[PDB]
């Protein structure tokens, strides 16, 4: 049903004009607004509880309410907090429901709110207007300062401070660079900015950063230079190769291979439910954990309920300051809110379908950002299986692997990061998550090779850490699974047949966890080989119907606990977990874990906790991530070979036998067969389609801001 | 004057073979026998094969245009016509016109081949076959005509080898199961329950024993007391259907074809170019061949022009396996003693590589006197991967897209063994970084169901114990990275606590990376599950335009099981398994981590790879990398009827790191990119806004031409 469809632009719009009429008026456009003011900074659909869809989806029953939440901003009053407001029924709604209070318990404190635009924008005044100029001296010798500096630039970083409560952001300075990345020009000076007041006016600058060393203020250091004890370097503004550009030199070659649907596309798009002979599903965003399917069903049952980032993650080291705190918990600014359009032929096959997705956010109107999702099949040049027999009989059998994928990109500043979920006909889910995109630089003095690469003029490829994070409500043959783990070990026994010698026997070892903490695995730990949840009945054979999650993470290696922060992202430190499904234990990471990590709106460690997960409706989470020590050839981006990561949800004793057996473009022949017959296999049948083929559509392109 | 164009890694050509057969016939003084009907007691000529070339000549022509060296074959014939017979193998040269043959038997291993090592030939399968059949069988035929349908001769039935036959060094003893032969579906999971050990180390058939029986959980101690038994009442007998439906019976889909599979065309020009052994793109050139028993290699890559390895090449694979039954429990098969390339098979066209691939014969005199040829043995092809390489939008300050979308260039040979269905992949990325792959479809080899199961696998069909094995592979990777010369570097990270340096009440993990020089080969030896650098990396003393060393980095991506312990006496026969990853000197006496002669004596074998690593640097040197990589399996329904691909793609990667001083990929020409300010819908900003104007027009398909089966 249109049931986890995100929320309509008509929907979005409605539920606008309630909170504005029924919060009075001086409720400001979040667009423009200031601190001190109140504000609505989004409205996203706020999905329904699991118990109430599913008796609606299996079971006949009316389908729960179609609900909003709203995250609004009350800066305007004595005792400024960010409240969460669920909004409702819709399509007309007629309710609202503070449910903050039901969550974390209290308030949520003004200053774990997300940074606004506005806000940013009028922090760039502070420093373009009123701190910059005050260095107008070393700036020009330095870089190219001009009056009053349009050819400068900031990027905020990552927690803001050193302990809880604390607004304060670290920000770099980078040329303006046109048409391509600025990331890879840090000019040297790094600021650290106290934005915590409601009135702008009374922002500060605790400090300052250049070529290595720390100055109080600006003026402390365009004074220390202007008396000769600071030596400037002129950092060029201009260049060529990659550093400078994305537009190839070389210009277009023979074109590169496409695919086409022969006879048509074999799969649907209604509303945002997906369909095909194999799967369907309903795919969405969420403005902040980004990307999620739900009610993934095999040739009709049921395999998951929900598939869904929770958090993104990166974790620098660094010559400066700002690299050396910056930590970012990417869904305090949001996958969904970052998705960016999907570019035709380059980001997904030129015939895939491109979905738009609407959103509220920082606005009072909903806005479209076009081809957002693409859905497309794609043949991989590969069996899913193939026998070719010569011993004893002659016959062949096997099948090409085509796929169905689904997947969207989040652009946030440098990173842009790439989310597949992909769906194979052996009843397999991939999860598969990409960075690409620009990397973030430091400005490079001397003491360096411990915090990164050269990869560049000035340049220095600052090393970090990436890790994401993934729920997984398997509901393997319905909700009550269990967990098993097998694995493998080797035992001294006689040889029965000579038990004068010795031979290794290998076994198979099954264990079955009963405790949310036996199956909570840290990264450093070994996961077991095999392990997957379980339902109580059996398949045919008599083996516990089973799905089985095989990660692929190379140990983004994790912050270690004796720090403050880290209770704002305490996934990191978990290969994979289990735990019981819960409405209460909804996300594994919040919008608000960015800006307090300190007191973190919601840790995950808190969902381990002496439960059974003995046949319980279950959910498994799943970290992703590597280490990245940037080198030459992430210039100018960072390219997707070998850093793609995450896991396989894999049949396991689920079926009876692989259902692709039954599959329509199975290909079988003996020996003693015309393999070049039409009618022995189709692929002999090459007329298929008239006129000249693939017919295809004019292109187009998103668009921008 | 000269770069040198001599392709010195193509294998042998049917004239080239014929020559080098024609040369041995002559030079062997009769008795000479085709290797399809010897008798153990015969002379034969088992494989010919090309012989590949040192490596300081190839490259001293290949480089410095200096003339090229002799091309050259591998003989192995048995001798087994004398008091002590032995193998030998012989380097017979120069083709195309042969006129010299030389016995490297003993340089290379030290003394003759004692003769049992040598691998069992069609005819000793048939021999067997016939003791079995014919002299062994009937004995039982009672128990037969009521368990499993048997008369004169058993037709119904069929046999399987084990792997290492016996339990020392010497022993020619295989264990044999015994299953229904099935009408164009897998006879592997139709095991009625029997197994003969055979000993068959004797030269004379005539001589050859049954030392052991199992009969559906029992031992019995010939097949003569097993009708004893079996008349007077006192076995439980267990029938087991000589037919069905469905998975375990066949592989015909009982569906329509539906609509159509997505299909890939070049809309104009095909981008590389395959000539002989040799292929070429824009980007990459490399030459690609098939060893009969260490299967497929690629030789002297190049990016861009420039050399990145010399050769990779698959050296082995692994089964190690585990059961209730005598067969399953000590089979370890070490599959290149078979041989990898022997039993490749022709890629069936729009299944096992699209459509529209080239496909590539590969000829062989294997078993034989006249060479033959696999038909459609290798394929090539550009795979769009549909999945940008990279990226970028920006919304922010300034408004410009740029990517590209990879596209990618494949090398695929598939050896069938047995059940087993080996994809090996060989992927070239345009960004300079080189994936190997390798997946297990097929069936598996199973076991007739009785008792401690799950100890030993899954139920997986009726009366079917999927059993419990792991996989293994190795691989050999000679880089080269600019220049012979390299050391191996170990890169990885470390949190520090430190005082956070404006504010010092507070702390911080301050991450830092570790640079760690790898000097001894011991250094570099990584064993199973383990300690591993996350950046591990091969590199040249020289460096790039911003001062780091040019290297090459190896990433894993296997999911290894326990390897055997290392308590068996087998276990030298793969030594390599205990390794995730080594490092050593290459050399001339070190080509190969395993042997074809290591299957059948593993337990005195004639390659041990743990020797290769000796007290020795790697400091700056001819530097050969050995990946190790495989898994863990453990049947269920879903490897019914074939074991899938999706998730089991195993291998690593070649990653490039500091070798350049931008990614090359900058320079694409199917690169994308347009500003804000453009039209990106024109055809001039966008070479894809140009597709649907023009290019479109697949191309009418080939007819569709199998390259069938072996006799
Ligand atoms: C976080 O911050 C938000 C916003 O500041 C809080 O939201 C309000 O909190 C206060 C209590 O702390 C409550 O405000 C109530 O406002 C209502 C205003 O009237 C409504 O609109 C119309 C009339 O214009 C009516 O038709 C509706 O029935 C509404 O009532 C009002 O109902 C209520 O009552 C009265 O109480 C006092 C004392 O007598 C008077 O000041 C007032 O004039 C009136 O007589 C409150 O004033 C309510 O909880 C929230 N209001 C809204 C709109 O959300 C959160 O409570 C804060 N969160 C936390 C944890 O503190
Ligand atoms: C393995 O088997 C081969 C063949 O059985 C052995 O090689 C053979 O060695 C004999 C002598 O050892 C050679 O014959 C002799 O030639 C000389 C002069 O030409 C002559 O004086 C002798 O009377 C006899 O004719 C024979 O040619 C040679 N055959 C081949 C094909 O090389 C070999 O020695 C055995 N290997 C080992 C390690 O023992
Ligand atoms: C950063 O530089 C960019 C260009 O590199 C500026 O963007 C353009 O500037 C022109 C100036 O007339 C204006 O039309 C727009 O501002 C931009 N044009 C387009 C087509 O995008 C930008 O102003 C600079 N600085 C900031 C802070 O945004
Ligand atoms: C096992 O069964 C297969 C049936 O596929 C037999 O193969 C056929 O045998 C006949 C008689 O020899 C041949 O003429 C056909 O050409 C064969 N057909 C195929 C498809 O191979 C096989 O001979 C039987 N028995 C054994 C021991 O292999
Ligand atoms: O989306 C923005 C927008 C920023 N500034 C512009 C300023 C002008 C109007 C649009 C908002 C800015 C910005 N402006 N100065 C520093 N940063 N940042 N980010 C951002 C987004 C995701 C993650 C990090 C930053
Ligand atoms: O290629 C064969 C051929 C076998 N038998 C042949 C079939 C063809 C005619 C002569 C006898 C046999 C065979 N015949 N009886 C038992 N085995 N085996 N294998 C084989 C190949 C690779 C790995 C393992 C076995
Ligand atoms: C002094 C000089 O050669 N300057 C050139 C300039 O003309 C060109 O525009 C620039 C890219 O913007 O590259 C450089
Ligand atoms: C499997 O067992 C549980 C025991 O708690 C039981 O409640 C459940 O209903 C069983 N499944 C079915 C289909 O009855
Ligand atoms: C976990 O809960 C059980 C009750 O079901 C209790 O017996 C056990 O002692 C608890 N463990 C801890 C560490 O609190
Ligand atoms: C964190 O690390 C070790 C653990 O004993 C210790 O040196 C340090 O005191 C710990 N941090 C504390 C107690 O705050
Ligand atoms: C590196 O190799 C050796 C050191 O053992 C030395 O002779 C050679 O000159 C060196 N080359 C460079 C570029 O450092
Ligand atoms: C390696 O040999 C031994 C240890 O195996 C050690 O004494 C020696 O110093 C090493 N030799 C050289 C030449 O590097
Ligand atoms: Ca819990
Ligand atoms: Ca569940
Ligand atoms: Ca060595
Ligand atoms: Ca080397
Ligand atoms: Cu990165
Ligand atoms: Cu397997």
């Amino acid at each position: 049903s249109q049931l986890f469809a995100d929320l309509s632009r008509e929907e979005l719009t409605a539920v606008m004009r309630f909170l504005t009429q029924r919060l009075g008026p001086g409720l400001v456009d979040a667009a423009q607004a200031r601190p001190s003011d109140n504000c609505v900074f989004s409205v996203e659909l706020q999905l329904p509880p699991k118990a109430a869809a599913l008796a609606h989806l299996d079971r006949g029953s009316p389908p729960p309410a179609r609900e909003a939440l709203a995250i609004v901003f009350f800066g305007r009053q004595p005792q400024p907090n960010v409240s969460e407001l669920v909004v409702g029924p819709l399509p007309h709604p007629s309710y609202m429901r503070d449910v903050t209070v039901e969550r974390h318990g209290g308030p949520l404190p003004y200053h774990r709110r997300p940074v606004l635009f506005q806000e940013y924008l009028d922090i760039d005044q502070m420093i373009f207007n009123r701190e910059l100029p005050q260095a107008s001296g070393l700036l020009h010798h330095c870089c190219f300062y001009k009056h009053r500096g349009r050819n400068l630039v900031t990027m905020t970083t990552a927690p803001r401070g050193l302990q809880s409560g604390d607004r304060a952001t670290w920000f770099g300075l980078y040329y303006n660079i046109s048409g391509a990345g600025f990331f890879l020009h840090h000019v040297g000076l790094e600021l650290l900015v106290n934005h915590k007041a409601l009135d702008p006016a009374r922002w500060t600058i605790q400090k300052v950063f250049y070529q290595g060393r720390y100055y109080d203020s600006l003026a402390q250091l365009e004074a220390q230079f202007e008396a000769g004890l600071v030596n400037v370097v002129l950092i060029p503004d201009n260049g060529t190769g990659g550093s400078w550009s994305l537009k190839s030199p070389v210009p277009p070659g023979p074109a590169p291979p496409l695919q086409f649907y022969p006879q048509g596309p074999r799969f649907s798009v209604q509303g945002s439910r997906v369909a095909s002979s194999l799967w369907t599903f309903s795919f969405g965003l969420g403005a902040f954990s980004g990307p999620r399917i739900f009610d993934v069903r095999f040739q009709g049952e049921r395999l998951v309920y929900e598939i869904s980032l929770q958090e993104a993650l990166a974790i620098y080291g660094g010559n400066s300051p700002a690299a050396m705190t910056t930590r970012y918990v990417d869904g305090g600014f949001g996958m969904g809110k970052y998705t960016t359009p999907l570019t035709r032929g380059v980001d997904c096959p030129y015939l895939a379908t491109y979905v738009d997705w609407h959103f509220l956010l920082e606005s009072q109107a909903p806005k479209t950002i076009r081809d957002a999702f693409c859905v497309f099949e794609q043949n991989q040049g590969l069996p899913l299986r193939r026998h070719h027999s010569d011993l004893y009989s002659h016959y062949f059998g096997g099948l090409a692997e085509t796929v169905l994928v689904v997947r969207s990109m989040s652009t946030l500043l440098n990173y842009d990061y790439v989310w597949d979920t992909v769906f194979h006909p052996s009843g397999a889910i991939e999860i598969r998550f990409y960075a690409t995109g620009y990397i973030s630089s430091a400005f490079l003095f001397g003491a360096t090779g411990k915090y990164g690469n050269q990869v560049s003029e000035h340049t220095l490829g600052t090393v970090h850490t990436h890790s994401a994070h993934f729920k997984v409500d398997l509901d393997v043959a319905g909700l009550e699974n269990w967990v098993w783990a097998e694995d493998m070990v080797f035992v001294p026994m006689a040889v029965p047949w000579s038990p004068e010698h010795q031979l290794q026997r290998l076994q198979v070892t099954r264990k079955l966890l009963e405790m949310e903490e036996q199956a909570a695995f840290l990264v450093g730990s070994a996961t077991p080989r095999y392990l997957y949840l379980a339902s109580n009945h059996s398949n045919k054979w008599g083996h516990p119907r089973g799905y089985r999650i095989q990660m692929l993470s190379f140990a983004g290696e994790p912050l270690p606990q004796n720090s403050s922060m880290a209770r704002g992202f305490s996934w990191e430190r978990y290969q994979l977990a289990v735990t019981q499904r819960k409405e209460e234990e909804p996300s594994s990471s919040s919008v608000f874990n960015q800006n307090d990590p300190w007191a973190p709106t919601v840790d995950f460690s808190d969902f381990i906790n002496n439960e059974t997960i003995a046949g319980k409706d279950l959910v498994a989470w799943v970290t992703a991530g590597f280490l990245h020590i940037p080198h030459a050839e992430d210039i100018p981006n960072t390219v997707t070979v070998g850093n793609g990561v995450g896991f396989f949800l894999r049949p396991y004793n689920f079926f009876d036998e692989d259902p692709s057996f039954y599959s329509a473009d199975s290909i079988y022949f003996r020996g003693d067969q015309d393999a070049g017959a039409c009618e022995v296999n189709p692929l002999a049948c090459l007329p298929q389609a008239a006129a000249c083929a693939p017919d295809l559509p004019a292109f187009s392109h998103g668009g921008f801001s």
